[PDB]
């Protein structure tokens, strides 16, 4: 239908080409876009249709994504509470964006990390491996089971 991938009714996951399909954004009621890259444009910006957030992550083995989790969740919840969708995207393999969606699932739906991962991967089967992102997620999991995020 749309390389754009539904995770929740208000949350979708995509790559670069995914986030460039305007028709699909609109028929799915997406009002919000999170762009997890430093260098890509905010696609469709000058139509003045969407609420945007850049998370300017880089090509790095040491990219810290944890520092953005909370900001991302607030933007997601903003979309959610107003009855609109949010598209979160990066580039091919969606490793940055997948990381943030899995973290969102673990915090707000109580899914274990491995369960959160399986849920997303069952919907989007090409998730590139970032051992550094996975270690951050495991760290986040420990932090949620002690009450200190």
């Amino acid at each position: 239908s749309a390389e754009l991938t539904p995770i929740l009714p208000f949350l979708f996951l995509g790559n670069e080409q995914d986030a460039q399909d305007l028709d699909t954004m609109q028929r799915l009621n997406i009002g919000y876009v999170i762009n997890v890259t430093t260098h890509l444009p905010l696609y469709h910006y000058e139509k003045g249709l969407f609420n945007y957030k850049r998370l300017p992550a880089t090509d790095s083995n040491k990219q810290n994504l944890r520092q953005y989790f909370e900001e991302a969740f607030e933007f997601i919840e903003e979309a959610h509470q107003c009855g609109k969708g949010l598209l979160i995207h990066c580039q091919a393999g969606v490793a940055r964006s997948a990381t943030i969606v899995i973290a969102y699932l673990m915090k707000h739906t109580r899914m274990t990390m491995t369960d959160a991962y399986k849920f997303v991967k069952g919907k989007r089967p090409i998730i590139s491996p970032n051992l550094n992102f996975m270690g951050q997620l495991l760290e986040f999991e420990e932090d949620l089971n002690n009450g200190v995020t």
